[PDB]
């Protein structure tokens, strides 16, 4: 004090023409960039650098949180009995450790990942068989063998997928077989009003070898692709959300629950609510053994803590404490009761 102009300029790692620019917006009158300010201006001109940054670093904050993160693609495989789900499925969980070793561990969570160079895809295990509930899957794929064709089976899980909001894949099998006709199927896809993408419909249509493992990496890719169109995101931060995939009961255990998680973040000590089944989460496990303190999108653990057993396909929704996971888990019951004795009215 009294500091020059072009003094200031450097301690505030700021341009000459800069701070001038700024002078004459904040009022204070110089002469040349030599000139001297009093060090109220000073003092006033090192608060406003100080509002002008921080308000432009924030924004840039606010900024990049608009924009969500992405979450794997969720996959679930159908068709007609005999048709190779089962060994596809069996295929696919064999191709992601190449690597034995193990370790480490593989439990069961209900679904499993596949991680490409291209990005990871989730496969939901559990058979059923179908049974509604809560949305899943993104993406059906829909197998078919080339020796048989199409049956009304797989037009019913087809017409099952859509209804379910999936995107479909049709994945043509058995390839290996002499007396396979994929051609035979196409048509029969066609005949049906799905054209291939090869004859400038939107269907889309893999051969593949359950047995050989042949145009399963083509099929893979073809879900990731998929996936970057349909842009599938999510964010860590939201209200923690997720569906039951199977819930089994353990002897020395107890009950235990296998969970996809959709939004958010679901921590240990969390209290949920999936239907009339609450709780509070003892532990997570993964598809690898590993215990886990958190889980975000994509993961598909095994929760521990739950007081009843929950349902399949029922969301899991996160609570604050305790008491609002028995209220919230009481008033579900209540409702159901009621609108059970007026079943019994009407018959
Ligand atoms: N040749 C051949 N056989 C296959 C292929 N994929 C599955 N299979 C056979 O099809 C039979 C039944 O299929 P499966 O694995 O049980 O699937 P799912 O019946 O639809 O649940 C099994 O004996 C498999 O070995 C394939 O790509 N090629």
């Amino acid at each position: 004090a009294k500091v020059r102009i072009y003094q200031l300029a450097k301690e505030l790692g700021m341009e000459t023409q800069e701070l001038l620019e700024l002078l004459d917006q904040m009022g204070v009158a110089y002469k040349s960039h030599a000139s001297t300010l009093e060090e109220k201006d000073a003092e006033a001109v090192r608060e406003l650098v100080k509002e002008q940054r921080g308000l432009q670093e924030k924004l840039a904050e606010e900024e990049r949180r608009k924009s969500l993160p992405r979450r794997p693609p969720v996959v679930v495989i159908m068709g007609h009995v005999d048709h190779g789900k089962t060994t596809l499925l069996d295929y696919l969980r064999k191709s992601r450790i190449a690597e034995k070793e193990a370790g480490g561990i593989t439990q069961h969570v209900g679904a499993f990942e596949v991680k490409t160079p291209q990005g990871t895809v989730v496969f939901i295990d559990t058979p059923g068989h179908e049974a509604r509930g809560a949305k899943v899957a993104d993406i059906a794929v829909i197998v078919i063998a080339a020796d048989d064709g199409i049956m009304p089976q797989t037009e019913e899980a087809i017409a099952h997928a859509k209804a379910a909001g999936a995107k479909l894949i049709f994945a043509i099998n058995k390839i290996d077989l002499p007396q396979a006709d994929p051609e035979k199927v196409k048509r029969q896809l066609m005949e049906r009003g799905f054209v291939p993408e090869e004859y400038g419909g939107d269907a889309i249509v893999i051969p593949i070898s359950a047995k050989t493992g042949q145009g399963v990496q083509d099929l893979l890719e073809m879900i990731l692709l998929l996936a970057e169109l349909e842009d599938y995101r999510a964010d860590p931060n939201a209200e923690p959300r997720g569906v039951i995939l199977e819930s089994k009961l353990d002897k020395q255990a107890g009950i235990i629950a296998n969970m996809l998680v959709q939004e958010g973040t679901f921590r240990v000590g969390d209290y949920v609510v999936a239907g009339e089944a609450y709780g509070r989460i003892r532990a997570m496990m993964d598809a690898d053994g590993n215990q886990r303190k958190e889980a975000g999108p994509g993961s598909a653990v095994q929760v521990l803590g739950f007081q009843e057993l929950p349902h399949a396909g029922d969301v899991v929704e996160w609570v604050p404490d305790l008491e609002a996971a028995k209220e919230i888990a009481e008033e579900r019951k209540e409702e159901r009761k009621a609108r059970e004795e007026e079943e019994k009215a009407r018959r």
